[PDB]
Formats: structure tokens, C-alpha cells, sequence
């Protein structure tokens, strides 16, 4: 009811990042700083600062989980698809997810480069540039195209996943690979090691569209934590898990 | 003297703007369309270009003076499964020499063209040669399902990361745009790569057989379109330890 309010403000914010990204892309560099393995840039740090400030201006009580039992929580990946941002300047996205007392309420994956807004509102629907998304038609794995990082599983399980499925594509940002699943464009997407902000938005998309979104053990995921994960068409979920979990695991070593 | 290059470019870009009307219906509700586009353009050559001939997936050699090559849609799998990341490819060659090329990324409303003597463009904005990418600094795109795992592993290790769009024309433009370091297709049909010749010429890229050799633009060959700075490292990995072909 006042979700309409919060949506109006988020949309105002996403619209104005338009006029802040191209200057940040043109003056772009990388930092290794404050990070074990992952790459960060000046773009995402700024979009974050910008969203923290949005939170300060409008929702002084709301808290930001970004780079337990709190009532108003936002989880943000200012730039999902960092390698893509740096190397291609395409196929990155901004992910925001809103949780009221642990229940997902609003979600956003904004594909800036292609100008596409995915949003999920509880009690309204899921939306892609204001056109309503519905439950994708049933996809069985041999009919489905799937998406995963192939450098990160033993080469043997990659080859079963190749064989069980129609084909293989990779976009390289969780949010974007996940949305393709949501649109019926892919059968499933797998991330073996997600950060919370990499997957946060997809809970609500998954719920409203009847997607299967689980850990790779098939168990339900804690949105504050994140585990190795799959978002899938309901018709190829069990087949994917089953392949991933055969012959002592999909892990790359041993 | 024959049609001007310009006047032909103007004709092609309209003919492409008339078609953002052959989708829909197609998508909505086969496919192999694509004869429907093939033929629509067969009409185009008849109405406007008496002498010109077209090579497309079906229905010979130099010295044919005015030839076009066309993949009415490159990314069939993509069109069929995703309705996205497919493109129209067109190449005009004059007594053997690539004169004009088009790769039209329909779903993202991006027409890439290459014009001999003027340059390469996306939507009319000019494309410059992309920056030097060593392979450790570059993303590579190739179908990993169609090589043996040893050579895929090394491609994985040598490079920055791996992505795949699933349409030869689109993956090749990523290389053209400096977004990818290389794209490899080990079994193209002439229409999967026709356009890229002039892009690679105008944008100082390397396009060759996997033997690092001149491709016969009339027939297939296993192929690579690549940034100048990683072209050789990529080739070496592909021809190492007995080669790239998967077996049992």
C-alpha cells in the first residue's frame, strides 16, 4: 500500500543514476582494496554511496546490507557483473532487494546497458519495463539452455551438464543470468559461491514466477548469508541438482 | 559506372528498417522466417541490383563480380530459445573484395556496418580500433562443448574470463568492440563469418583459419576473429598437444 511509495522513490533513484554512470564509466578505475579475491571499481562504490544517501534522505530507519532480525533491510549489489563492467561495459546490473521482517517485498535488477528494469513487487507482480512477467513455460533440461561458470566445477560434471541440456550460454552477471531464467530464456542458472547481494533480488522473482530457487543440496536459502545456489525452471530443477550431485560432487578439486 | 557504395548503403539500411516488421509475427506462435528473410532480400537484389547474386544456406566460384552473402538470422538457437542475441549478417563483395558488411543486432536495436573507404559504425557512430588486449587481460568466447577438455582448460587458464553469446556475428562484434579478446568457431558456414572480413580489415583485427591463414570467404573453415595482441597466444593453445578437436 505504501510499497507504492517506496517503489516510486526507488524508480526515481534508478532514473537519476542514468546521469551519473557515464561520467563514472569515462573516469573509471579498479581497486583491489578491502577485498580478498573480488574486483571493485569507483563506479560501484559511488552507486553505493549514492544509495546509502537515498536511504538517509528518505528511510532513516532502513538498514543496508552491502559491501540479523532487523525489520527494514535493503540488500544491494551496486554493480553485479564487475568483470563485465570493466572488460565490456555491458552485462552488468544494479541489484536491490527489500525485506520487511525477513519477507521479500520489493526487488530490482536494473540492466542499465540495455535499459531494462526488472522489478518484483509483492501483491502486484514481476515486471520487465512495465510488461508483466508470468511463470515461464515448462522447460525440461534437454530443451533448456543453461548457464553456469564452467571454470569452477570439475570438467566431468560440466560435460554431463552439456549432455543433459539443449545448450550452454553465459552472460556473466548473476542478476542477468538469473533474469533469463525468470523470462524462460534459460532453463537454469547456477552460482556455486554467491555473495548475498548476488542473489538477494531473486527470492521474490522466484516466488512470484514459480521458479525453483534453492541451495545445490535443494534446501532453502537464508537471504542474509547465501550458499551455492540454483534458480531454475521448475521443470528442470531436480535434473540439474541430480547431475550436479552425482559421482561425489561438482567441486573442481578432488 | 555501377551503383555507388553510398547509394547501396542507403538502400540496405532502409531495407533493414523494413523488417523491424518481420518480427512479429515471427516470433509469435518455424523458422528455417529465415527463408522469408532470405527471399525478401532475394527480391531486393532483383528490384534494385540486376547483376548481383546471393549465397545463402542452399540454392559459384570467382570470377563472380557482384556477390552478397547472408545469414538471414545468425543465432537460430538463440532466436528459438531466448528470442534474443541473434542477428542478420550481410556481406557485399566486389570481384572478390569485401565492400560492405552489416551485422544487425535486432533485439538491442544496433546496426553494425562496415564500409570500404568510410569506416565501421554502430548506429552511425564510428568504431575505432580497439585497445591492445593480451590474453591474460581479455575475455574469450568459444563453444566449449566442441573441443576436448584439455584445450578448454588452457583457454580458461590463459585468459581473463569466459563468456558466450551464441551467435557468431554477435560474439565477433564483441571482439570488434574490444569487449572480447577473441572469438573462435571451429565450423562456420560462409554466412556465419562473411561480414566480419571487412570489420577485421577496417578495425585492424586478425581473422584467420585456426592455422592462422587466409579464409576462403566462399567456403567454411574453423576460425578465429581476434584482437591483434592475443591472436597468437590463442592459436598456440588451440594447436598444442595434438589439437582442439574433442574425441570420445
Amino acid at each position: 500500500k505504501t510499497l507504492q511509495q517506496i517503489d516510486k522513490l526507488i524508480c526515481s533513484w534508478l532514473k537519476q543514476i542514468d546521469n551519473v554512470i557515464p561520467q563514472l564509466i569515462m573516469e573509471m578505475t579498479t581497486e583491489t582494496k578491502r577485498h580478498r579475491f573480488d574486483l571493485v571499481t569507483n563506479v560501484d562504490k559511488q552507486i553505493q554511496q549514492q544509495f546509502q544517501q537515498f536511504l538517509a534522505t528518505y528511510f532513516p530507519e532502513h538498514q543496508l546490507l552491502a559491501e540479523n532480525e532487523i525489520n527494514h533491510l535493503w540488500i544491494m549489489d551496486p554493480i553485479d557483473g564487475t568483470a563485465n563492467l570493466v572488460k565490456q561495459q555491458e552485462d552488468y546490473c544494479i541489484i536491490l532487494a527489500y525485506f520487511y521482517e525477513g519477507k521479500p517485498m520489493l526487488s530490482y535488477v536494473y540492466d542499465y546497458p540495455h535499459k531494462k528494469l526488472y522489478k518484483a513487487i509483492r501483491g502486484e507482480g514481476a515486471f520487465c519495463n512495465g510488461i508483466k512477467m508470468e511463470e515461464p513455460p515448462s522447460l525440461k533440461l534437454e530443451d533448456a539452455i543453461i548457464s553456469f561458470n564452467a571454470q569452477v566445477m570439475n570438467l566431468d560434471t560440466v560435460q554431463d551438464l552439456f549432455d543433459a541440456s539443449f545448450s550452454y550460454r553465459l552472460v556473466g552477471a548473476c542478476g542477468l543470468d538469473s533474469m533469463r531464467v525468470a523470462k524462460g530464456q534459460f532453463g537454469a542458472h547456477i552460482n556455486t559461491n554467491p555473495k548475498p547481494w548476488d542473489i538477494a533480488a531473486q527470492f521474490l522473482f522466484a516466488e512470484l514466477l514459480n521458479l525453483k530457487m534453492t541451495t545445490l543440496d535443494g534446501k532453502a536459502i537464508d537471504h542474509l548469508k547465501g550458499a551455492p545456489f540454483i534458480i531454475s525452471n521448475k521443470a528442470c530443477h531436480e535434473t540439474v541438482l541430480k547431475i550436479l550431485n552425482a559421482n561425489g560432487g561438482y567441486q573442481k578439486y578432488r
